[PDB]
């Protein structure tokens, strides 16, 4: 069978590539990021400036999946361009990079500078709506990012969204996306937002940034995740879907294809596992399709059953 | 040693209560629940008229918890209104009832027969504002709720509020909120909506409503229901906070009440266990009291520690 996935005009040899945020920070983290199994690589969400973000402890492993206020620790924009431009070995697998300017005009001066790198290198851009106000909960803010960014841009690039829990929601969010053409994939979803965790031994929060209150990811997200990428897989049909959120096993990722991803994004499991997790995501995948006498992604993407 | 609870004007054997919608819908549930260790009951979410609910399968439970799109199934407001008037035993525990009229008028003329019923027996409202735009999601549509209700019922009530997931929106729903004095109480959180359960051998999904799309339960939303508790105990504070979300043991419901909860809902364990769930709960949180040396709710309630 084939994992193969062709987006954009390139190959990729599976769907599976890490969730923004992380191991792809550093170059020893996309370094290690571009020598796994994965399909691709999404660099660490970006300012204009570096930042060395919230202080600490600000990441919490739990059971469930993990909580996490990181406050977008990142090297700057210059970095991930000059890994995009001269670092990364495009021939392993295509890039993609985040970019999370604080303001709609930080964001600008970001994508401007990317511009010639995509034309010379084919890097993709992630622009991140769902950054701990979130853009993606202001309809008419988002809408103002996706005008400015894609006259700045004027290239093909998708966004990360934050998780909606509403059907109007879904709609209002579809139809501010479906008036911007150059937005070709929608990433769903980001960290559930805002979550408290307290240990009931010294009742205390397990971070310290926001009072204890931090993103939630891992199996805490599967359910909303997977209702997201159906959701807009089928009110924004001139674009692609990438899933995120509660991939530990072939089998959440063959859930996040029939729900409509063409790329499945690891991030909680990644953090607890290492990149080594990309070569069992292929392996059980593949058994998954073997099993049920699929060739490849596209015989099932999308193709949910309801009752 | 003491689980009492003195809020409202009235005295609570324990801060445990049923989440709307479980064991709550028949006289046979309401009995149960009066029967139960319980301190409290809430009855189902009313409409004006009698309402049979969303077709079958409409509950699905889960290793983490429970989705649901039932439809609001219920017998009718004259019904529970009879309940309240009539059938329920005041000295065995304080009763809650939950309206949830599908428009602004529906709710207005169900609060109205409520007032001499309150009055005479001290029955209590719990306005639903989170049943599957929900009202929470929309901060005018609440305003509008909110001010006909005060106006239409005039007296102290509570509201269901849906689970938000950002600094801003925990903001505006409390200023809107505190924008009315008779909202006393404020139960967090009803479920994290419009999931998507999807059965990987049948490539199927688990319920028939909506596509699959139901509302979340159980433990997929403890750290969820821990954050609304926490941040509306503290930008309400003229006002009481109810904990539901993630409840299955007496450890769930310390962490509630350290976060600001006066009395503490459970809703997916309840449906799973039954009504003995209330006795267990009752001895689990008097021991982890015991192990840490307190004798009433008081003292650990709303004391979290921050870092
Ligand atoms: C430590 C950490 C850092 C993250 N940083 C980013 C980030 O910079 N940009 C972003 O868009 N998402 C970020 N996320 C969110 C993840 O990409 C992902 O959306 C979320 O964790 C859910 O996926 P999961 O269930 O596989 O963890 C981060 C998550 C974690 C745990
Ligand atoms: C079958 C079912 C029916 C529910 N019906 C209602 C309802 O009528 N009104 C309401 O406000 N919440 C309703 N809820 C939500 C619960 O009150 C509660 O907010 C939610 O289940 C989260 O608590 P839990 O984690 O204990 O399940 C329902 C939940 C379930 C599972
Ligand atoms: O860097 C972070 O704090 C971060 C950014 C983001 O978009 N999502 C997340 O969960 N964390
Ligand atoms: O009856 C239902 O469908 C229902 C109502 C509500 O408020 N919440 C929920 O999860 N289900």
């Amino acid at each position: 069978m084939s994992l193969k996935v062709n987006i954009l005009g390139h190959e990729f040899s599976n769907p599976f590539m890490n969730a923004a945020g992380v191991l792809c920070t550093t170059e020893e983290d996309l370094r290690r990021m571009t020598e796994s199994e994965s399909g691709s690589l999404i660099g660490k969400s970006c300012t204009l400036a570096p930042r060395t973000g919230n202080p600490e402890p600000r990441y919490f492993g739990l059971p469930l999946g993990s909580i996490n206020s990181m406050g977008l620790p990142n090297l700057g924009v210059d970095f991930y361009l000059s890994y995009a431009a001269q670092t990364h070995d495009y021939s392993r697998k295509p890039l993609f990079l985040s970019m999370s300017g604080l303001s709609v005009e930080e964001s600008v001066e970001m994508v401007k500078k990317l511009v010639p790198i995509t034309k010379e290198k084919g890097t993709i851009l992630e622009l991140n709506l769902s950054a701990p106000p979130q853009v993606g909960y202001d309809f008419d803010t988002t809408r103002t990012y996706l005008q400015k960014v894609s006259e700045a841009y004027g290239l093909p690039f998708g966004v990360k969204m934050p998780p909606y829990f509403d059907i109007a929601h879904f709609d209002m969010a579809a139809a501010v996306l479906n008036d911007f053409p150059l937005v070709k994939f929608i990433t769903c979803v980001n960290s559930i937002g805002n979550g408290l965790v307290i240990d009931p031994a010294n009742e205390t929060v397990v971070i310290k940034p926001k009072q204890g209150f931090g993103g939630l990811g891992g199996k805490y997200v599967l359910p909303t995740a997977l209702a997201n990428v159906n959701a807009f897989f089928r009110r924004c049909p001139d674009k692609l879907v990438f899933g995120c959120g509660g991939v530990y096993s072939g089998e959440e990722a063959f859930l996040h294809i029939l729900a409509g991803a063409s790329m499945v994004q690891v991030g909680t499991a990644l953090h607890d596992e290492g990149p080594i997790i990309f070569a069992r995501l292929n392996k059980e995948l593949q058994e998954i399709m073997t099993n049920k006498g699929y060739k490849t992604l596209d015989e099932f993407r999308g193709r949910v059953k309801t009752m």
